[PDB]
């Protein structure tokens, strides 16, 4: 029980017909780069600080070019996918190369400033494990947008004391980062 | 005081390139009902007795109907599929509905007894999680093949007296369970 990603319960329902109705049509506006404002406690995630995820959206999937810093200081590239759940479900699938691919809902975004993304695996005994993430179009995210997504995430019962910032700004080389 | 799945180290070095050229022109010798003989630790599997799994191969992937007694004691059906990873990976990806996917190796297979099973993910704090499997086209599993197995996984650094057996035999409604 101890890791605090390691939570009491089966996975949350979170509304996922609605929120794919939503999202379907606006694939398109979804694609560009989005960085990682802020996310809660991920072993699976190799870059530290500086995140930046490139999305280019091809009609069927969108592909991922995420760069930044790892947690050996050096600069990192990991390859990513994004797609529709294979059996047909309404919510995407995460895929990234040397890795595995995990059920992605977008409980909340407005395509032009934020995006509040969920994920969530349930155990054998009666637990379940979820990741969560606050997207900014910027470096900086306003006050306003935090806000939505912290009430967002609140709404399915996800503990949002459990989000960590990430480093972004002026000490990050993103300019050497595009290279990739 | 972790979980003895979650190991010290890398994901080691298990020889896809070979494997996947071995099995690629054998999919349909491989399709067919398994039964899961043994497994090592898994918080994700929600089959606990029983277990028997259906493939079908369709040319480009594998549809696969996965029955047994959950822990609740209740029947459970579970939908799978397992098709090649997005990225070109010479591995495939196993996927459940309602759950995620991961890599599967099949580290060994004479594809008329036995299947020695590997799936391993690295995180990002200098661990991995790897789970085996050890499956039988019978309810039982002569030590003969089981000792196949036991010495591939002794060749990955896996520790085998980590392999729990599973209930299988008279007692399992498998022709039940093939009508879920």
């Amino acid at each position: 029980k101890i890791p605090n990603f390691v939570v009491p319960g089966k996975c949350a329902s979170v509304d996922r017909n609605k929120l794919w109705a939503e999202q379907t049509p606006n694939r398109n506006s979804y694609a560009g780069v989005w960085y990682q404002f802020a996310l809660t406690n991920n072993p699976y995630q190799l870059i530290e600080k500086c995140v930046r995820n490139e999305y280019s959206f091809d009609g069927k999937q969108f592909v991922i070019k995420s760069t930044g810093i790892a947690y050996d200081g050096n600069l990192l590239k990991r390859n990513g996918k994004l797609y529709p759940n294979p059996f047909g479900e309404p919510h995407l699938s995460i895929d990234y190369e040397n890795s595995f691919a995990a059920p992605l809902v977008i409980l909340e975004t407005d395509y032009s400033n934020y995006a509040c993304l969920y994920s969530c695996i349930d155990y054998n005994f009666g637990y379940h494990s979820d990741f969560s993430f606050i997207f900014s179009r910027s470096a900086n995210l306003a006050d306003q947008y935090v806000k939505k997504c912290e009430a967002a995430f609140k709404n399915i019962n996800v503990d949002t004391t459990r989000f960590v910032k990430t480093v972004q700004g002026s000490s990050c080389p993103y300019d050497t980062q595009k290279t990739l």
